[PDB]
DNA sequence: GCGATCGC
DNA sequence: GCGATCGC
């Protein structure tokens, strides 16, 4: 599958990109919210830390209109 | 500070 | 409403 890794508060997450739910360009990181467990995770990664994957669901929220 | 959110 | 949070 296809999974993001990430910092977050210390915790090196590893997150199914199936769970992102929203994802953005925040400067140059590419920035995101997950399912976590019933929670919304938080997490970024420098796009060079980016997985296709979360390019690919980014360009389409770039995407998006009104 | 940028986006966007959580968690308070 | 805003601090923390991420990368930078």
């Amino acid at each position: 599958m296809v999974k993001v890794k990430f910092k977050y508060k210390g915790e090196e997450k590893e997150v199914d990109t199936s769970k992102i739910k929203k994802v953005w360009r925040v400067g140059k990181a590419v920035s995101f919210t997950y399912d976590d467990n019933g929670k919304t995770g938080r997490g970024a990664v420098s796009e060079k830390d980016a997985p296709k994957e979360l390019l690919d669901m980014l360009a389409r929220a770039e995407r998006e209109k009104k």
